[PDB]
Order: structure tokens, then sequence, then C-alpha cells
């Protein structure tokens, strides 16, 4: 079946809790595999020790830039970027896990967790999972955001991996 992955998040060195995500490998296997391996760190690089660098209240919480920590970086397990697998899953509401990008077919490692229905991103961003547990943690992350995306606290993924 589909993998379950986790992100243990800190805000200025104090733990906020765990966000558990279901990766829709059934619909987007390439995109789900990329995220899964980046959580376990089995390819020699991944999300552990990196940040939520772009957090916007009433929109989303963006992370995944483990190379530059500023929105210009991160990489996939396949290479520096990979194609948009498909646009089958929609940005239906809060809790949606989707890929961050810089235009068509520029998927790396950067991703976001929606805090609202982001329907205008359908056909532009690849949806590949959703929050199973820890939406209270996502809401804590959100509260440390601003309109610019700048965080008021340093939000770090201290640990991440695969549950099943
Ligand atoms: O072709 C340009 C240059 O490279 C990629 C795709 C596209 N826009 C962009 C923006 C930010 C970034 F960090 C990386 C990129
Ligand atoms: O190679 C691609 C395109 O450029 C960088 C690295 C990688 N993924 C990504 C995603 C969002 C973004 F804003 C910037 C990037």
């Amino acid at each position: 079946g589909n993998p379950l992955v986790y992100l243990d998040v800190d805000a200025n060195g104090k733990p906020l809790g765990r966000v558990v995500l279901e990766l829709k490998a059934d619909v987007v296997p390439k995109t789900a595999e990329n995220f899964r391996a980046l959580c376990t760190g089995e390819k020699g690089f991944g999300y552990k020790g990196s940040t939520f660098h772009r957090v916007i209240p009433s929109f989303m919480c963006q992370a995944g830039d483990f190379t530059n920590h500023n929105g210009t970086g991160g990489k996939s397990i396949y290479g520096s970027r990979f194609p948009d697998e498909n646009f089958t899953l929609k940005h239906v509401g809060p809790g949606v896990l989707s890929m961050a990008n810089a235009g068509p077919n520029t998927n790396g490692s950067q991703f976001f967790i929606c805090t609202i229905k982001t329907d205008w991103l359908d056909g532009k961003h690849v949806v590949f999972g959703h929050v199973i547990e820890g939406m209270d943690v996502v809401k804590k992350i959100e509260s440390f955001g601003s309109k610019s995306g700048r965080t008021s606290k340093k939000i770090v993924i201290t640990d991440c991996g695969q549950l099943s």
C-alpha cells in the first residue's frame, strides 16, 4: 500500500510534535518515492536537519530546501529536477501535501503543506499526499509565518523517516 512518513518539527529548539503524511504512491509513484527516500535519507541526503523557510498564514508551510535553506535549492533522488508526474490529485483543502516548483517540470525536494484549499494551484503543482496526523503541528508552524513568507522562529525538521 501507500507509505506513511513523519516529520518531527522544532520551533527555536523546542519540539512542536510530529506531522504524519500519507504519500499517494498509488497515483504519483515517482513523486512519492522521491519524498519517501528524502525522509529516510537512504540516498545520502534528505530533509533531516533542514527548515520550513517560507511560511504564509492562511496559505501554506513550505520546506525541503536542504541545500541552500532559502528557496533556491534542494534536489531530487533522480537529479536536480524531475517532471510533473501528473495533476490527478487536487488541492482540495487544508492538509494537502504538494510539490513546490519554479515553473513546469522543476520538481526538486521543496514541498508544501496547505492550510487552506489552494484550488488555483491545480494543474501547476503536483499533489502527492496529505496530513494523516499533526495538523495541530502544521497550525503551530503556520502561526510563525508572515505575508512575506519569513518565519518569526527557526522551524526545523529535527527527524523524519518512514513509519510503514
Ligand atoms: O529556468 C529558471 C531558472 O532555474 C529554475 C527554474 C526557473 N526559475 C527558477 C527560480 C528559482 C530557482 F531557485 C530556480 C529556478
Ligand atoms: O531544479 C529545480 C528548480 O530550481 C530549484 C531546485 C529544484 N526545485 C525547486 C523548486 C522550487 C523552487 F522555488 C526552486 C527550485
